[PDB]
């Protein structure tokens, strides 16, 4: 974590042992590629140096292969960054962004603020990508209410499946509303279909949600 | 959390890991829509930026659908805010209030103090509204002393049922006093009815409370 | 908690999460009307704003009816305060004392110091009063050494019973000394009666205490 | 706890919740009259105000009668203090020493430093005195090595028994050395008596201690 | 831990009890020679004095012989340092680097910053070396998918085996890709060999990883 | 703990409740005379006043006799200090060193820095001496590989036995290397004796250590 000195100079601080242990238990119960770890790491890594965004991630508990997969995806982000940003006189280098050969004080500098911001972004994209590798194709379509599962529970699973997929907002909204009625059990889809006629199939996320419960 | 610098400038701080873990255990035992989480979040979110009122809520443990329901209600609050406050030159935008595209420092500014205040208000209304969706109609009327439940316990349940409903104070008071005698078991309602005659039915919250126990 | 700024201005702070959790476990094991919670809340609520003396109490775990009983007694304190202190030009209002419509900064002001002091006093009186409602009449007189209970234990129970009652010091002392010999088992009251003759009945709290054990 | 302001003025602070919980667990496992609580309270009560030396003691977990016994002994200390120090123009009053009718700030003042020092001293004497009441007469003499208890263990119990008694240093030393050989089991007292002849009975605390084991 | 005084002078601080306990539980579950302890110690030992890099390591829980092995390897590093850096007028001495006969303040000085940096480096090399002693020769080659172990799990074990070996990056990459197909079970190596023909054997770390699962 | 004021004056602080509890659990699991407690106490007692080096030790959990043995040895250190340092005009007194009749502020002074340094040294020597009393003579020689114990484990026990003895470095090195082969089981001592001939008996700590495992 960068510390802003009262003099205005900037020095470094070891990650607060409270925050580190906080992220670890969220990477030990949910996983280091799980969204819960991704959400907590991004909020607390705002002050983290490019050096502390990589070292802490490595220390976090996870399967050895997953760290290979994450650094593998992370290397994919770096090569992409070099291609999108051609070598330039003051342009950052993958090493500068990956905190290579920098003392913590030099990696906590303002010039490494862009570097720390760029680094954290690559890790989140890789984890979303490592997470996508776990997801099989068409998870939402396969999900249904087997054994007449609670309409609430079924919608929770369907929401997880759309959230799993990286489809963009305009298409994320299409899927949630469309799949909820289609994959619903005949008992409540049928009663709602008569209850709200065409409209229930029209909009299903909220109006259909309250009716089935 | 906004931090007020001695210089008078304002900077940001990651939510204290003590407070975050505090709210989470109250959102993991009672629920993230439960009143206990709503009370603790409001007290500790006074300093929270518009950005930290949304990110922390998302990190808190809850059913996936409930977060959809909360953001669904939260979007209802935003559209209502735009209609009630027409677009204006210095008027806040739903994005400004929802901390969109703002760095933590820029979201911890005084101009975002109104934005953070407006944001927190929407979340509480949604949760009360998400909570109301769980409540069926006429919960207090259905509540009674089945199996001669302790008059204390029965009043506790009845108080919870009025608190559940969003009826206004003048009508919240009507219900508590009225339903306590009506739904009471014959044994103690009858003995009190003879004991205090007309007055016991007149006022039931305190005088009837001590007598039945 | 009010924080006294070095500049001399006064700002507010969310109740330290260490102290809050401390009072809660004493309101979850002993009760929120129990003396143990009352003692810890008064010591730590010295800096608490009128707003933080009410919000934290509400968050503390307790039966729903008990909070009704506490706010019921608290309203009794407020109406009494208005009658004893007639409306005046600079006189505090029940709202000012109950931290109504005040921002935390404005409720942490010196002018609200009297208000915070007055508020805390009402809550303690109500809890003592809520606690008295639980106590049946003449608890000390009924208490005896059934099954020849340890004279120490019996005196502990008798001391609890006098402490329960709100009798004033001059009469609190009368009861402890008087009831200890009268309610004592025949075996040790008789042996002490011969051992110290008239004096043992004269003074019973300390001289009789050591002899029976 | 008094806090020394940088300006040189002195203000008050609620007992650190870390220290309070520390003393409580030592008053919940060993007892509030036990030496372990007495040792920890004295070390941490150096900064405690006369008001915080009494309130925290009351909050600590203990049998109700024991608090009566401690305040009983504490009142014995106060009456003795008045007799030894006759009423004087600037002489402290039992109330001033017992933090009566003083705001925490006024009880954290330098003039209350003597008062806080005098108060803490009375509580320790009472607890030693409350502890003595538990001790029966001649505990060390009765202690022996029943069933050939480890000479180490037997000396531990004997040391506890002399420590229990308030005999002065010149007589505390007499007892430890004298009782260790006398109460020892015949097997090791006899072998040592031949082994070191007259000297072993002469000095028994260290030379006899190593030999029996 | 060195503390940088506002005056610019430098003083010492006892290792934060939060960080110490953090490293110990990682040296009590994984081992004091395990990579997990090595990663956490290096990140938190940035501020540690040469004196605190040795004392804390000794306090950490481990087999007695392992500390002999670590100090044995540590002495190997020191003799090597003397040979590589011949005695010089301002050149550091193994004692200066090993914080011998220095007060904490004098060991927290800027001149001991190089000494603290040099010390920490030796300990990590020894632990990697102590860890290598545990590793038998050719661990990766022996590792295979016995009982058709998950291709993911098998790659995790193989990655651990290459990480175990101190082979340099150019040869670390050769091994991971080469051994994954060779040691794979016939069922998935065969199906992949037909699926991707020559290329699957060409590159096996990522393309073969997703296909077998 | 002494606190160095910004003004340059020095005041006292109650031992951080985090560090105290840290040492206690190491004096409750390993013992208050065990090396683990001795190592942690020395590192954290650098700032401790002469008064806080004695009071905290007494509070730490231990057998009553052991504290007698430790203060017994501590008195041995004091009498030795008086003899080695004859009474002098500015020479420290055992009382000054043992923090007798000094207020914490006066015991936290620079003139008591030598006194605090001298005090801590005596306690460590006594504990090493109290620990030696537990050790019987010739512990390393008696230690062997009974039931063919792991050569690693056997060397761990032998290293503990030499560490137990206070023999000086030149003779500590002689013992470890000499006893490891002599007390080894015939199976691995014999195979090593043929494997490395005369040299294996020559040096046994490292070369023989790797070979037997």
């Amino acid at each position: 974590p960068i510390v802003n000195l009262q003099a205005g100079g900037r020095s470094w601080k070891a990650v607060e042992s409270v925050v580190f242990q906080q992220l670890q238990t969220v990477a030990m119960q949910h996983g280091l590629v799980s969204e819960d770890f991704e959400r907590q790491l991004a909020y607390y890594a705002t002050t983290w140096t490019s050096k502390d965004i990589l070292e802490v991630l490595a220390m976090m508990p996870g399967n050895r292969a997953q760290k290979e997969l994450i650094q593998g995806k992370l290397n994919e982000e770096a090569e992409r960054w070099v291609r999108q940003n051609p070598p330039g006189p003051n342009v950052l280098t993958v090493d500068q962004i990956m905190g290579v050969g920098q003392t913590n004080q030099q990696a906590s500098q303002a010039n490494m603020d862009q570097a720390r911001q760029i680094c954290l972004q690559w890790v989140i994209t890789a984890l979303r990508s490592v997470r996508h590798m776990s997801h099989r194709p068409g998870n939402p379509m396969l999900v249904k209410q087997k054994n007449t599962e609670s309409y609430e529970d079924f919608i929770a699973r369907l929401l997880e499946a759309i959230d799993a997929e990286p489809v963009t907002d305009p298409i994320k909204t299409y899927l949630k509303v469309t799949l909820s009625y289609t994959n619903a059990s005949t008992d409540c889809q049928k009663q709602m279909d008569r209850t709200l006629g065409t409209r229930v199939q029209q909009a299903t996320v909220e109006e259909k949600m309250q009716a089935c419960r």
